[PDB]
């Protein structure tokens, strides 16, 4: 027995094992576009993924992560509301059982079909494990996905899901360019938050892009064929692996545009 997204171990139950679930800077949150404040002080985001080295894709029971070599500054995020350099370590998605839900953050209560999270850690802390213990340890880039035209750069990811259908399975996944997943514009909102699944640490500086990226119904459908369970166990489709919006509390969402 452990946390998950079922009826008996879902988000509403997490607080019992992870008290921080009721913390002061929990994520995700609803972005009210009319209360977000434009901040001219915010610099443009600097995404340098030209030297990114993807290594593997794995199904960890609650999503699938596409891991990168973070032993050097190969793929980094700088600028924006960030101080210092943040290295990309992995990216994953959260999606729903229907196209009308799936994203974690919502914009004016609007839910998207899915949400892509590119996780980066602050190099000043040495390693990922140390970074999660700091208030400015991680910087996650969030991108919304809407159902429409297919996204060419995502197909490579879609085609390998068959090999990692169940929990614990992994597959070599080299030479994948994450630049194919970015929208045209880099305008964003940002606020201090946390990791949206246990252990829900409040070490995140969220940077959610305003412009969604379109994927076809066929591409999202393949996400829904994954399993939460391990091989040989009863099948339970991996869908609705998103946490609902949490109270904003004493936080301000800033926008890089107006
Ligand atoms: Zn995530």
């Amino acid at each position: 027995h452990h946390w998950g997204f079922g009826k008996h171990n879902g988000p509403e139950h997490w607080h019992k094992d992870f008290p921080i679930a009721k913390g002061e800077r929990q994520s995700p949150v609803d972005i009210d576009t009319h209360t977000a404040k434009y901040d001219p002080s915010l610099k443009p985001l600097s995404v340098s993924y030209d030297q990114a080295t993807s290594l593997r894709i794995l199904n960890n029971g609650h999503a699938f992560n596409v891991e990168f070599d973070d032993s050097q500054d190969k793929a980094v995020l700088k600028g924006g509301p960030l101080d210092g350099t943040y290295r990309l370590i992995q990216f994953h998605f959260h999606w729903g059982s229907l196209d009308g839900q799936g994203s974690e953050h919502t914009v004016d209560k609007k839910k998207y079909a899915a949400e892509l999270h590119l996780v980066h850690w602050n190099t000043k802390y040495g390693d990922f494990g140390k970074a999660v213990q700091q208030p400015d340890g991680l910087a996650v880039l969030g991108i919304f996905l809407k159902v429409g035209s297919a996204k060419p750069g995502l197909q490579k990811v879609v085609d390998v899901l068959d090999s990692i259908k169940t929990k614990g399975k992994s597959a070599d996944f080299t030479n994948f360019d994450p630049r194919g997943l970015l929208p045209e514009s880099l305008d964003y909102w940002t606020y201090p938050g946390s990791l949206t699944t246990p252990p829900l640490l409040e070490c995140v500086t969220w940077i959610v892009l305003k412009e969604p990226i379109s994927v076809s119904s066929e591409q999202v459908l393949k996400f829904r064929k994954l399993n939460f369970n391990g091989e040989g166990e009863p099948e339970e489709l991996m869908v609705d692996n998103w946490r609902p919006a949490q109270p904003l509390k004493n936080r301000q969402i800033k926008a890089s545009f107006k």
